[PDB]
C-alpha cells in the first residue's frame, strides 16, 4: 500500500544531462557526442535513451576530460616502491576484507609492472586510501548515495596519489553485504546472498528454521541442497572484545541495579552496544560488545538505521525475509517493526553494495597515473559495473605499461 518517507526527487533528463556534461569536463551536443566516444554508445549527439542510461549508472568521480586541478609533476610515479597509508575504514565491511580488497587491488597492478606497494601508518605514504562522506577534506565533495563511488588524484606529491571511497555507499564486495560466520560447518565462510532455503528467497540472515532465534545464512546459494551454513553476528551467539571471552549476552542482566533485556550504551558516551554474559553485571563484572549486524539493516525509508523485524506483517499476511511486495520497482524493504499494516515504519534492506576491491582497482589505476579506458569491458572504463572474473582488461595493461618498466 503506502510507504511514507519514501523520497523521489532524481533529477530530470536535462538537469541530469547538465550536471553530468559539466561534472565530467564536458562542457548540448557536441559534448553528448564525445561522452558517447568516451563511453563507446553510439555517436548520435542526442541525449537518447542509451546515453540516459548511462548517465544514470554509478560511475567514477575523475572527470573523463580535463583535471580536477592543476598537479604537480609529470604525474608518473619515480620510484618503484610505493607506500600506501589506509586512514581510515568503512562499517559496512570487516576490517580484514578492507584491508585485503585494497592489497589485492594494489597486486592487480605490481603483477604487470615493476611496481610494488607496502602498506604503512602514517600520512607518509606515497598514496593516502580514506573512507569520505560528503566535503571530506579537499573540495571536491561526494555526491550522497550512489553518484560518483570515488576518485583519486594522479602521481605527485600532497594530495597527490590518494584515493577517496564515499562512505555514503554501502561497500562490499559486490554481492551483497559481506557477513563471515562463526561456528557452521562453512569455516567462518561469508553469507551467500541471497540464498534459497526450503524454497525461500533470503537475502538477509534468518532466524527461521530455528528456535533459538539466532541469525544465520547459507554460504553458497541454495542451502536446500548443499547444507553449507555459518552463524551470522548475532550477540546471542557472541559478543567482541570485553573481558567475557566472546559469550554471549543474557538476557536479562543486571547494571547499575537495572534490568536490561537488550544491548545498552548507558555507561558509555562512545555510542557501542555492549551487555552482560551473565545475568547480572554487578555481581560477576562480565561484559562484551555487542557485534553489528548489517545484513538486515535498512536504508532509507522511515527508518534508515534500524533492523528489518521478522515477522512483519503486510496486507494482513505475514513476512519473514526482505520483500519487494507493494512495489512496482522490484526494490526489497522490510518494516521495521512486527507490524507495518498499523506502524508503517520501514527502510530499504542491503542490496548487493559496491565491491570495494574492483573500484580501489580502478581508482589506483589513477593513483599510478591512468585514465578513463573508453572500452567498456576494461577496469579503467568510468562506470562501475559488477564482473566476477579476474579485471585487468588488454587495454588496462597496454596503458599501464606505457607508464611503467
Ligand atoms: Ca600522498
Ligand atoms: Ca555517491
Ligand atoms: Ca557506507
Ligand atoms: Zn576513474
Ligand atoms: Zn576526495
Amino acid at each position: 500500500v503506502l510507504f511514507p518517507g519514501d523520497l523521489r526527487t532524481n533529477l530530470t533528463d536535462r538537469q541530469l544531462a547538465e550536471e553530468y556534461l559539466y561534472r565530467y569536463g564536458y562542457t548540448l551536443g557536441p559534448a553528448l557526442l564525445l561522452l558517447q566516444k568516451q563511453l563507446s554508445l553510439p555517436e548520435t549527439g542526442e541525449l537518447d535513451s542509451a546515453t540516459l542510461k548511462a548517465m544514470r549508472t554509478p560511475r567514477c568521480g575523475v572527470p573523463d576530460l580535463g583535471r580536477f586541478q592543476t598537479f604537480e609533476g609529470d604525474l608518473k610515479w619515480h620510484h618503484h616502491n610505493i607506500t600506501y597509508w589506509i586512514q581510515n575504514y568503512s562499517e559496512d565491511l570487516p576490517r580484514a576484507v578492507i584491508d585485503d580488497a585494497f592489497a589485492r587491488a594494489f597486486a592487480l597492478w605490481s603483477a604487470v609492472t615493476p611496481l610494488t606497494f607496502t602498506r604503512v601508518y602514517s600520512r607518509d605514504a606515497d598514496i593516502v586510501i580514506q573512507f569520505g562522506v560528503a566535503e571530506h577534506g579537499d573540495g571536491y565533495p561526494f555526491d550522497g548515495k550512489d553518484g560518483l563511488l570515488a576518485h583519486a588524484f594522479p602521481p605527485g606529491p600532497g594530495i597527490q596519489g590518494d584515493a577517496h571511497f564515499d562512505d555514503d555507499e554501502l561497500w562490499s564486495l559486490g554481492k551483497g553485504v559481506v557477513v563471515p560466520t562463526r561456528f557452521g560447518n562453512a569455516d567462518g565462510a561469508a553469507c551467500h546472498f541471497p540464498f534459497i532455503f526450503e524454497g525461500r528467497s533470503y537475502s538477509a540472515c534468518t532466524t527461521d528454521g530455528r528456535s533459538d532465534g539466532l541469525p544465520w545464512c547459507s554460504t553458497t546459494a541454495n542451502y536446500d541442497t548443499d547444507d553449507r551454513f555459518g552463524f551470522c553476528p548475532s550477540e546471542r551467539l557472541y559478543t567482541r572484545d570485553g573481558n567475557a571471552d566472546g559469550k554471549p549476552c543474557q538476557f536479562p542482566f543486571i547494571f547499575q541495579g537495572q534490568s536490561y533485556s537488550a544491548c545498552t550504551t548507558d555507561g558509555r558516551s562512545d555510542g557501542y552496544r555492549w551487555c552482560a554474559t551473565t545475568a547480572n553485571y554487578d555481581r560477576d563484572k562480565l561484559f562484551g560488545f555487542c557485534p553489528t549486524r548489517a545484513d538486515s539493516t535498512v536504508m532509507g525509508g522511515n527508518s534508515a538505521g534500524e533492523l528489518c523485524v521478522f515477522p512483519f506483517t503486510f496486507l494482513g499476511k505475514e513476512y519473514s525475509t526482505c520483500t519487494s511486495e507493494g512495489r512496482g520497482d522490484g526494490r526489497l524493504w522490510c518494516a521495521t517493526t512486527s507490524n507495518f499494516d498499523s506502524d508503517k515504519k520501514w527502510g530499504f534492506c542491503p542490496d548487493q553494495g559496491y565491491s570495494l576491491f574492483l573500484v580501489a582497482a580502478h581508482e589506483f589505476g589513477h593513483a599510478l597515473g591512468l585514465d578513463h579506458s573508453s572500452v567498456p569491458e576494461a577496469l579503467m572504463y568510468p562506470m562501475y559495473r559488477f564482473t566476477e572474473g579476474p579485471p585487468l582488461h588488454k587495454d588496462d595493461v597496454n596503458g599501464i605499461r606505457h607508464l611503467y618498466g
